[PDB]
């Protein structure tokens, strides 16, 4: 049974609604990004139009193997009618190919259904401006105050001085990157891009990265591991036990292993106060925890939302606890005080 937050009213569209057989009147099913909770149930065997971004078409095609006379890809930034409904399709700063969705609807309310979105001031200079918002379904991932972490450019900045440092120190270090879906490419692409390298990994997943129409990702990228300075490994490897099992491979031609795994989003008086990122070493093996996300911090939603000063908020993640509803709208109830909406 398809929730109800992942309907858009006035229309017979879903959003993200794929793993619930037939929904009744739903005439389009919309995809905001390539993540498995979003896109799960489809297949090559959906036969409903599924309207998305041109990436997330390539990888439903390349990856799911959808048919393609079912994927509809949409240009970013553009006015098209879907059934009827003026929509437009705007980047999420989540993924790649993510997106978020304005919809037009014919009574001239409009709604913003932000997928999966991490807020960012050049959203309040974009076309989301230039007319009111009066509905807006929510990415609400870290929708608590002790949900805090630094700008991505922080972030990447930490990794691409640990990676040189440790390689020039050790020309016969090894960086591993974790990964189990698309995003946050930036972390290894940045990474090999100071060393000079390449970064080696697996067929299957240097087929996802073509899909995704990053410029001179060919220079950047290869199925030949041993030629490279950067590997990406499956999330769970990462890992003492998986990193150690690694080393032995490639002839063992290197000596030390850097690891990066994307995590640590809370920090307050309560839970780890201090930000600073330190690796967990055993021998020649480090793991460095670093806060790279790609939803919204606390702080970026709060400021987004009470930009956009929405008159209603329906919530697209965390609304399965009772808790998690009722402290979300607290806070929006708290915003929409504080700045007088
Ligand atoms: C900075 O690292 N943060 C991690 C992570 O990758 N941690 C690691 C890992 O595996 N380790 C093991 C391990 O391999 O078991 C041991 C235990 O070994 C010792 C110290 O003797 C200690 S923590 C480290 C993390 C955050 S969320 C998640 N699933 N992993
Ligand atoms: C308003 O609450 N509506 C719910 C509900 O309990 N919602 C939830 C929520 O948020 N969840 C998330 C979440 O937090 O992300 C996922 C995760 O989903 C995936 C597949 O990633 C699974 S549903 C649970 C509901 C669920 S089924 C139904 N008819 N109503
Ligand atoms: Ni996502």
């Amino acid at each position: 049974t398809c929730p109800f937050y992942k309907k858009i009213p006035g229309t017979g569209f879903t959003v993200d609604a794929f793993q619930y057989g037939v929904v009744e009147g739903c005439t389009a099913y919309f995809l905001t990004h390539f993540h498995s909770d979003h896109y799960a149930g489809l297949s090559k065997h959906f036969t409903f139009p599924v309207y998305c971004s041109e990436i997330t078409g390539n990888l439903l095609k390349n990856k799911l193997h959808v048919q393609e006379q079912y994927i509809h890809p949409l240009p970013l930034d553009t006015e098209c009618i879907v059934n009827g409904v003026k929509v437009v399709l705007l980047d999420a700063n989540h993924c790649p190919g993510a997106v978020m969705i304005l919809f037009y609807l014919p009574n001239g309310t409009v709604i913003l259904h932000t997928g999966d979105f991490r807020a960012d001031p050049s959203m309040e200079r974009s076309l989301l401006a230039d007319q009111k918002v009066h509905m807006l379904y929510l990415d609400t991932t870290y929708c608590s105050p002790e949900y805090t972490f630094p700008s991505q450019q922080e972030v990447i900045r930490f990794a691409i001085n640990t990676a040189f440092e440790a390689v020039t120190l050790n020309p016969h270090a090894l960086v591993v990157c974790g990964t189990y879906s698309i995003g946050k490419e930036k972390v290894f692409l940045a990474i090999a891009d100071v060393l000079g390298s390449k970064v080696g990994m697996s067929q299957e997943k240097y087929k996802t990265l073509q899909c995704l129409n990053i410029p001179e990702i060919n220079s950047l990228i290869t199925t030949d591991m041993c030629s490279s300075l950067v590997h990406l490994l499956p999330m769970m490897q990462i890992n003492f036990k998986g990193l150690q099992s690694h080393l032995k491979k490639c002839g063992g031609k290197y000596n030390q292993i850097l690891a990066f795994r994307p995590t640590g989003w809370t920090h307050s008086n309560k839970f780890t106060r201090i930000a600073d990122v330190i690796p967990q070493t055993k021998g020649n093996i480090s793991i460095y925890g670093i806060p790279y996300s790609e939803h919204s911090s606390y702080l970026e939603m709060k400021r987004f939302v009470q930009w956009l000063k929405p008159q209603k908020i329906i919530p697209t993640v965390n609304v399965g606890t009772w808790k998690s509803r009722s402290t979300m709208e607290k806070y929006f109830r708290e915003w929409k005080l504080e700045a007088g909406y």
